[PDB]
RNA sequence: UUGAGUU
RNA sequence: UUGAGUU
RNA sequence: UUGAGUU
RNA sequence: UUGAGUU
RNA sequence: UUGAGUU
RNA sequence: UUGAGUU
């Protein structure tokens, strides 16, 4: 059963549209105990998309670097969100599509019994279209694994 | 060139996300010109989300009751929203989950040329899982088009 | 290297494309060796599709009925013509949409080389569409396989 | 519903499966209100494909130059034809194979209800293969969008 | 770093394709600390392949009967072993076929360090085949997961 | 009908996941009127996999060297091996991962009637992971073609 | 169309 | 890893 | 959950 | 073709 | 197997 | 954009 208030995908994608100068969403979730990570990144190659993720949750201690176990469980929720963002072909640049993101990635328990243990969501937003300035439109992606 | 102030994938989003009792935020959309539709549906038949979607757009005079064109465009963006949900394979009780969804439509203009016409945003909201209660965790899928 | 004079998926399609009531394209394509089969079948279920094209090909005596190699064979150029139409998910009523569709299934060595052995085309055309008469737009596919 | 003469899809591919010296095909279907462009590219890299079919289209005027509606809807409409071309994996020479193709775009309505407004149809043509001269069989591909 | 003695994958391949009568593979891998199950299951319905896993896995006690993170975990792994057996589209009976599986079901640690924690491993061998005795050929699926 | 001393795919398996100094399995299928072929390929780009196997296919006298038809035969069951490795999406590199692979490939006929012709069997097994050692687990695919 | 469910 | 780009 | 099936 | 690799 | 259909 | 190519 899912916590009303502990609801993993939601707080990511509100966390992540949001562009408020200064609403200390961020230091609120970890007073919670959740771990975050917030970040951005555009590109033609999906590689690269999922490195930064990979990079910015490692660094800001979201997962463990070391061992095999969490990078596995990021990086299929990375991959279930990149399914929102691309629709059906995992391609970019090879396609002829590039995007422009901003990604969050939330740990935790969005459980209401502790024995669901840590979670965690994936969530992109931004824009995909053809390599040229404003042929353009908005695209976004949430893959949740546990962890 | 999309316009800061009417992102129409980012904004039916945040309409879906909100349980203010008393928002108003349906009609403060409505008097920035967008055509808006908000419902409600659960179900182990993919289909039938489809088709709450574009009869609850249809009542509700997001897009036309008659012709195909309009029709085409909502079904299309609907396939879109609905790959960010199933991530992979667009079934449901083939492969033994369920969906229980909350859904915004909105159309209108998010760029600043007028030339570019009107577009349609499907957003989806809402936990999927095994068909037992608890089982599931969240859900989200977005897509847009052209109208 | 393809014969120009037997080119099979672009014979199959020509064949499927002609509405003329006596073309005798049939008899001419016989003439020339190969093996072909003409049918028509509307659904909402893939599975109905399949199988109204084997039913089609084996009293035609276009494959043989006995065994499984020719079967497998003909099962996969469907599979694969069937893509063409679907274009993503090969589901059909599932995601709220129908089928009309002629086929044509042709049989033969499109090569230079004798040695390449027979090979087989399944083509598609009609139309797919919402469930609602008119609602719909054309829809095509072929695949070719070694048989 | 589709008028029997203005089928779109059906007429775009009888334009490409076509090579008669001078049949004037092109004229009698501009003169009829269609717009319409021919073209051939061949590649291991998909996006120049994409690119080939949307240069000769902006080019020829089939669809405008300028904004990104039209794009969009052109963009859409050759991944949909090239679900027919690819059959399952949108990947060419990542998959070692590669592909040499003619298309064609027409747009117009292919309604008897004027009030459809314009639709586009991207239809491919050609021969799927190793990278050995050959080693190929044919392959086609019909994509169709409002615009 | 996988160890050499523990690969989880192998070994539960190698019990699904043993029909020795008293091998005692089992008693040997529960003996090494792994929790092993094992069934057999033949349908027209992937929900129902799906289904007889997680019924087998919770009764032998692999994973946990209460909760959902185990059954999360489970259902993953069986969905990346469907895939090596639908290839390409995750559907049976809708795309006219059906199967005949033996599965086996591993859990425990296949690496060195002890802190990568449980993994479950899902392996399927059998024939997928048209609804006719003898018109199908082998299938094979392994999906690997931490949990 | 499957003869069950002739299990093609079974048979490819267990001689792949074997790992004897001196077995003379390969030796013993031979004499059974098979034709093997063992190899081992690791990288980042499917195509290159593809390539492998294709090339010791070929070497080894597994299928003709000249003509399409069997390369074609081969092609497709490499691709329905790759998609239990891969499962969901045919991409390696792009998608920021390896794989270090043995293969098999065994031709004949699996069939109790001799009318059923050779069949080909390509068997996949193997670790795919994030591009840094350790960080991987267990992969699998088996494909069964006619050729 | 007005949020689904047991192997 | 500190939001991509022209056929 | 204890290996499916006809167009 | 004679088992890959760091963001 | 002899061209489907309403949320 | 003016039909690709070898492991
Ligand atoms: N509209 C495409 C992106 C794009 C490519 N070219 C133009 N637009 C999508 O939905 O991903
Ligand atoms: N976890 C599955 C849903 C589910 C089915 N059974 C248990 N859970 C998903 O991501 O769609
Ligand atoms: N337009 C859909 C078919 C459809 C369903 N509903 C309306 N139209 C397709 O391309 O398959
Ligand atoms: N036959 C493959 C193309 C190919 C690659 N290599 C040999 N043939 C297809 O259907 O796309
Ligand atoms: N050959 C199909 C199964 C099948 C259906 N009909 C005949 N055979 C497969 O590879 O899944
Ligand atoms: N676990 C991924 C491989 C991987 C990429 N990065 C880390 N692991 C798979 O199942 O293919
Ligand atoms: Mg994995
Ligand atoms: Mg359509
Ligand atoms: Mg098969
Ligand atoms: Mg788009
Ligand atoms: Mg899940
Ligand atoms: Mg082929």
């Amino acid at each position: 059963t899912l916590h009303k208030e502990r609801r993993i995908g939601r707080l990511s994608v509100l966390l992540l549209l949001n562009e408020a100068e200064e609403s200390t969403q961020v230091e609120e979730l970890e007073r919670d105990g959740w771990k975050v990570c917030l970040g951005k990144v555009g590109s033609m190659d999906a590689h690269k998309v999922i490195a930064a993720i990979e990079t910015a949750s490692k660094k800001s201690g979201v997962i463990q670097s070391e061992g095999y176990r969490e990078s596995h469980a990021l990086y299929h929720a990375t991959m279930e969100a990149l399914h929102g963002v691309t629709r059906g072909e995992m391609l970019l640049g090879s396609l002829l599509r590039t995007v422009g993101l901003r990604f969050a990635v939330l740990r935790g328990n969005p459980y209401e019994s502790e024995a669901e243990g840590d979670w965690i969501a994936v969530s992109l937003y931004g824009t995909i279209g053809a390599p040229i300035k404003g042929l353009e439109h908005e695209t976004f992606g949430v893959g949740i694994n546990h962890i």
